[PDB]
């Protein structure tokens, strides 16, 4: 019997939701490789693919492309489905900077910035409920295709308990030792165990406030708890619990005996080489580098930084595609892409760019060339890897139309808002033709938002609308993300009528009240004038029943014909619904936020 997805929504799918959630359910049953989820901003995309998953019962990935982005489908997933695991998976990459050398400035730019708590307790719920139940769904940035210790050494090396065993007391301390949990009774935290003469508490490396109760009567267990630390509050009361590695490169004794030697001949043969090239100064620093390491896996099994050494731990061939976040998986899983369009080419990048800030270190001496082999997947690897995918974009790239047997195509909104109409206009006199139509959405009470391409063209506009009597707020491109929620949210009360930004794709931009979204520049060229970024434009004005677009430019280019005829296709898609539905298109209210 199975721990299965219980999908909690106070609605029920709607518009053309049921037919797409059907159609991928109905894919995925077949046994599709690839499905394309063409969905509409403004649909339910997230509670579509809640529906998809719910129905199929599978271990599910979905990558995001971003810690924004994560953290929403992560507090979605989270509400969807409360009485399953829902996880969290990033890195050090979310914000931090990894080990880099400039070679022009000689600057050795360190590690340092330290291994933030709530992350690493959240890879690790995410890593040990992949192997404990099924009924798990992990939000994952593209860090899910980063080097990782190997699943079957974390498998096997668990400390798996039950019920009164043959087990000793030292013997079990010393195998918790060996997982890289540390005693702290003077200080007891996650990652942590307590020896309290036979009393054993042992704070799981994926938990909060939930540590774990190990008690003795003779060379037998007794009781097992899960008691609430620092209180003692009973909670659980399991016979069985599996206690996961503190580290995902963890690794028995006698491979690391077995790895150090093989560390060691690494280094003789870089030393050899980079010595008879006359590169003297870089043989000096991979010496002191690697011994000092050495040192440290010698002594107690680890180092800082054994990220590097983990094609050699894990005792494979130079060269190996390094194991990740997807072997962790079962074999059966699905893969939901969100925003497949940006996701994609960044995955995409990943190991170029890895590479080329690895291949400096190991040229100047600060690293084997076998850290190379510690990196994430080339795009091929993933592409392997892949069991079952779907990609979810209302704009999807290249990639993805390629591999996918059309599309599924979720347009129709609850509310009936139909995409917005386009005007284009010449880009003389645009200034007064904007100020004049902002001056209509002001007498209506409605707002807009407009875009230029670049920061001066938005800081003249600004004045010049604010000469004009209109009261405008300008999103400057790097202003304080709590600010931003401010500035947004007082648009919301009309405190200001307009709003000014050079990047309009930057969430929290969908904004019922916006009717209008003016685009200035609408042919030159720049990533935000693509046929992707015009139509994710335009759909700013999908939350309006009065929602309009107008495009100032002195040419029509490929990338607006393609997106004007793309939105012209959804309307008359919609409109065809309401008309068959007897609906009329209203703005969706929403309550404004605080503190
Ligand atoms: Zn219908
Ligand atoms: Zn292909």
């Amino acid at each position: 019997v199975e721990g299965r997805f219980q999908l909690v929504a106070p609605y029920e799918p709607q518009g053309d939701q049921p037919q797409a959630i059907a159609k991928l359910v109905d894919g995925l049953r077949r046994g599709v490789k690839h499905q394309t989820l063409l969905g509409a901003t403004g649909t339910g995309k997230t509670f579509t693919i809640s529906n998809v998953i719910a129905q199929v019962n599978k271990p599910t990935l979905v990558i995001a492309h971003n810690k924004t982005l994560a953290g929403q489908l992560y507090s979605e997933l989270k509400e969807f489905f409360p009485h399953n695991a829902v996880e969290y998976f990033v890195s050090y990459y979310d914000y931090a900077q990894p080990e880099a050398y400039v070679p022009q400035t000689d600057t050795y730019i360190e590690k340092d910035a330290k291994i933030n708590d709530e992350i690493d307790k959240l890879r690790h719920s995410a890593t040990s409920a992949l192997f404990e139940r099924r009924d798990v769904i992990i939000v994952a940035s593209v860090s899910c295709i980063y080097g990782l210790g190997s699943p079957e050494e974390y498998r096997e090396l668990v400390v798996s308990l039950r019920v009164g065993m043959e087990i000793e007391r030292n013997a079990l301390l010393r195998r918790l030792v060996d997982i890289q949990y540390d005693r702290n009774d003077i200080d007891f935290r996650r990652g942590t165990f307590r020896v309290r003469g036979d009393v054993v508490e042992i704070f799981p490396a994926s938990r909060d406030e939930h540590c774990i109760r190990v008690e003795f009567f003779g060379d037998e267990i007794e009781r097992i708890r899960e008691v609430d630390a620092l209180t003692g509050e009973v909670l659980g009361e399991r016979e069985h619990v599996a206690i996961f590695p503190a580290s995902h490169f963890v690794t028995r004794e006698e491979k690391m005996r077995l790895a150090i030697q093989n560390i060691e001949q690494e280094l003789e043969e870089r030393l050899a080489e980079l010595r008879a090239q006359g590169k003297l100064l870089e043989a000096q620093r991979l010496e002191q580098r690697t011994r000092y390491d050495l040192e440290m896996m010698r002594e107690m099994g680890f180092c800082s930084g054994i990220e590097n050494y983990s094609r050699h731990l894990a005792l494979r061939p130079p060269g190996s595609t390094p194991y990740t976040l997807l072997d962790y998986f079962p074999d059966d899983f699905l893969i939901i892409v969100d925003e497949s369009h940006v996701t994609l080419p960044q995955l995409r990048g990943m190991y170029n760019g890895d590479r080329a800030r690895k291949q400096v270190l190991v040229d100047h001496g600060f690293r084997l060339p076998s850290a190379l082999d510690n990196r994430p997947l080339t795009f091929e690897e993933f592409e392997q890897k892949i069991n079952q995918i779907i990609y979810v974009s209302a704009t999807p790239g290249p990639y993805e139309l390629e591999h996918s047997p059309g599309v599924v195509e979720q347009i129709i909104r609850p509310t009936g808002l139909l995409d917005p109409t386009i005007d284009v206009r010449p880009t003389k006199g645009q200034i007064d033709d904007l100020i004049g139509e902002i001056r209509e959405r002001v007498e209506r009470n409605e707002r807009t938002l407009v875009t230029t391409l670049t920061k001066k063209m938005a800081e003249d506009l600004t004045d010049y609308l604010k000469e004009a009597g209109i009261k405008v707020a300008y999103l400057h491109s790097e202003i304080k993300t709590l600010e931003r929620i401010e500035i947004i949210r007082d648009l919301r009360l009309g405190k200001y009528d307009v709003l000014v930004g050079i990047n309009l794709l930057r969430e929290g931009l969908d904004i019922p009240e916006v009717s209008l979204v003016a685009i200035l520049d609408a042919d030159k060229e720049g990533f935000l004038r693509s046929e992707r970024s015009l139509i994710q434009t335009i759909g700013r004005a999908a939350r309006n029943a009065n929602g309009h677009v107008i495009m100032y430019a002195d040419t029509i280019t490929k990338s607006m014909e393609i997106a004007i005829q793309e939105t012209k296709r959804r309307r008359a898609i919609q409109e065809e619904y309401n008309r068959k539905h007897g609906i009329v298109p209203r703005t969706v209210k929403k309550e404004i936020r605080d503190v």
